[PDB]
Parts: C-alpha cells; sequence; structure tokens
C-alpha cells in the first residue's frame, strides 16, 4: 500500500562516470579517453575498446581497484533527494545496485557509501543484484536505457535518469525520463499513487 | 514463463548453526552453549541473550568475525541439487540472502562462498537483500518462518526450509515444508507450473 521506489546507485546516486573519467585520465595520461559530452552508450569499457585494442581492459581496471566504488561522489541534489523521499508518508525506498564480477571491494565499499551518506538505518534498503527485473516495485529510476532479466513483465515503470551516454535518446513513448535530481520526482512518484 | 526460484543461504545452502555453534565453543569455551537439538526460533542472539547476561553480544562477535560466512560448510545436498534445479529447462534459480548489520566482510565472504560451490557464472544469480518480500518470484525456499517486509502480498509461496530451531513449528495450512535436499524438491517446483 506504500508506493515502492527502486533508485539505481552508480549513475544517478554515484557519479560513476566523473569518478571513472578522473581515475582513468589519472592513471593512463598517456592514452586517450571519451570526454563525458562523447560518451555513448551504457558500456564504459565497449566505447574505450573502440577508442583502441587494451582499452576495455584498462577501463576495467579502474572499477576493479580498491576504493573505486568508495571514492564516488554523490551526483548533485541526490542524497537530499532520496533522504526527503524516503521520508514521505507512505513511500519505500530502496536503492537498487548491480556489483561487478570482481567482488573483493565492490559489494563492501557500496554499503559503506550508502552508510556514508544516508547513516546506518538506510543499509536495510540496499537490495544487491545483477537482476533488477526480479525485484518488484511501482517505479525503477535507472540510467540505463535497456533493463532486462529473468522477468519479462516487471511490475516497475522504468523512469530513464539522464546521464551522459543516454542524453541524446530517444525513448519510445510512453517512456520517461527524470532530468536530475533538480527536475520534479515528486511530481513522478504522485503519478504512480492511487 | 520460466519459473523462478528463490533459494535461501544460510539455514538452506550454507550450515549457519552447526558452523556458528562450532566457532562459538571454540572461542568461548567456558560459556554455556544451545545445542542444536535444543535450538528455537529464528534469532540465536535472542536465545542466547535468554541463556545469560552478555552471551548475545559474545554470539553476534561470532558472525561478525572474519571468515565466519566463508567456511561454512554446505548442508548436506543442497550444492549438488542447486545445480541440479538451475540447469533445469524453464526454471531460474536466485540465491536470495540477507547480511548482517556490519558489511566488512559478509557480503564479500558470501559472493566468495557462491564462486567457490558453485562456480563464477552462478554469481549472476545473487540477491542480497534485507527485504526478501520485494523480491519476486514463484517459490522462496527458506528457513525462517516469519518472512516480512515491505511488500504485503509477495509474489511467492514461502516453503519452510527445515532446520533445528523451525523442525518442532506446527505451520498454518496451506505453509507447506522442504524437508532437507534429500526431500522431494522437484514435486514442489512441478507444482507451480503450468
Ligand atoms: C559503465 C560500466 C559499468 N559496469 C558496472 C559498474 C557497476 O558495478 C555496475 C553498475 O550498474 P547499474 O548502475 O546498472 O547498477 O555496472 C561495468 O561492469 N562495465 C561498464 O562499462
Ligand atoms: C541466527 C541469526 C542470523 N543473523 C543473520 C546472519 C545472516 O546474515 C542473516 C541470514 O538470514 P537469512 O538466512 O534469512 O538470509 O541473518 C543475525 O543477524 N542474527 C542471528 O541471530
Ligand atoms: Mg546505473
Ligand atoms: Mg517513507
Ligand atoms: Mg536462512
Ligand atoms: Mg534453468
Amino acid at each position: 500500500r506504500a508506493l515502492r521506489v527502486l533508485v539505481n546507485m552508480d549513475g544517478v546516486l554515484a557519479d560513476f562516470e566523473g569518478g571513472f573519467l578522473r581515475k582513468f585520465r589519472a592513471r593512463f595520461p598517456d592514452q586517450p579517453f571519451i570526454a563525458l559530452e562523447d560518451r555513448r552508450g551504457f558500456w564504459v569499457s565497449e566505447q574505450y575498446g573502440r577508442l583502441r585494442p587494451g582499452l576495455s581492459e584498462k577501463a576495467i581496471s579502474i572499477w576493479e581497484s580498491k576504493n573505486f566504488f568508495f571514492e564516488l561522489e554523490p551526483l548533485p541534489g541526490a542524497v537530499e533527494a532520496v533522504k526527503e523521499m524516503a521520508s514521505l508518508q507512505n513511500t519505500d525506498v530502496f536503492i537498487c545496485t548491480s556489483p561487478i564480477k570482481m567482488f573483493k571491494y565492490c559489494p563492501y565499499e557500496k554499503y559503506a557509501w550508502v552508510e556514508k551518506y544516508f547513516g546506518p538505518d538506510f543499509l536495510e534498503q540496499i537490495v544487491l543484484t545483477r537482476d533488477k527485473t526480479v525485484v518488484s516495485a511501482d517505479l525503477l529510476i535507472d540510467d540505463r536505457p535497456d533493463i532486462t532479466g529473468a522477468e519479462p513483465t516487471p511490475s516497475w515503470e522504468h523512469v530513464l535518469f539522464t546521464a551522459c551516454h543516454n542524453q541524446h535518446l530517444q525513448l519510445q513513448p510512453p517512456r520517461r525520463r527524470l532530468h536530475s535530481w533538480a527536475d520534479d520526482w515528486k511530481a513522478i512518484l504522485d503519478s504512480k499513487r492511487p
């Protein structure tokens, strides 16, 4: 009976794109890179591998490194918005996030990051999964255009969170965006309430 | 269109009760303990705290310790059964597990344990969450009697996996058990298929 909202972590709460670019340039100063304006498509590794041989593996090495996830900066407005959202009557918020294959640091640091920005009690709201379609809710706010998995008819409406890699994408109606946390997220939530 | 089954980790795949008792007795040999036959109720910490002052905190210290989760032994038949189950046509298996509050080791070691017993490709099937009711499926096989959360009407049927702490519990019809992995799990799955 409470509206349930899944909020994606990387590219929505945490600035994966910015953190990755900064750390890639610092580690690999002699390699070419993709400026954020020129990012296209969800997969960083795939765009970097097209740029040249061996860059896909070098990109992956950034996010496999210790401290990568933990040191991501929150996207503007994200912490404030999600705190407000969670505090709303008849509204339950979960943070829904996919870990990488290499599991040494990523799960741990994601829990640490949520504690850092939202406090210990918000840890109970984390769902770590590679398949978001088996998580049920009214809304999923997520920067990845193509969200698929084991469930062919997910219960949520996917609202596309704007990111550098998707900002030029024309969606099929009635697919809808949340343009940033400065955009009117309350209106989107209210549109799904009884 | 594929039957989806959530399989709980602790108390179903991994022998939490046995591992905990062994490590508690080794660390705290001068303290009283609860033999598995005498376990009642999901919460170990709560039964130990009733046994005496300070034992709840000493129990918690076992599973907060490094290597606790990783070193759990699989329950008899569990690895074999889940491998077979996953390989069945029109059947998708996810491992659905709740982490502790202290996140330094538990998420990491749970991923490590799944890799160890099921292989790298099975990592994609893990769902870490404190709330199982927001995970949608046809079945949930889980040793905890009371499974509640944000979703008042979960999409799964909860089948109670027998454990020392629940073996004496009379369930309200039509609630049903899977008595061990030697019991006929295929019959339970088939009962939910079209
Ligand atoms: C951009 C990118 C992210 N990832 C991982 C990083 C995060 O663990 C996961 C985040 O996905 P999500 O934002 O859909 O939850 O995707 C890759 O493995 N390769 C990539 O190219
Ligand atoms: C028995 C017990 C388990 N736990 C934790 C251990 C596991 O992380 C989690 C397993 O729960 P689950 O088997 O329902 O997924 O419960 C406690 O925090 N206190 C306890 O007394
Ligand atoms: Mg994302
Ligand atoms: Mg609320
Ligand atoms: Mg369990
Ligand atoms: Mg299968």
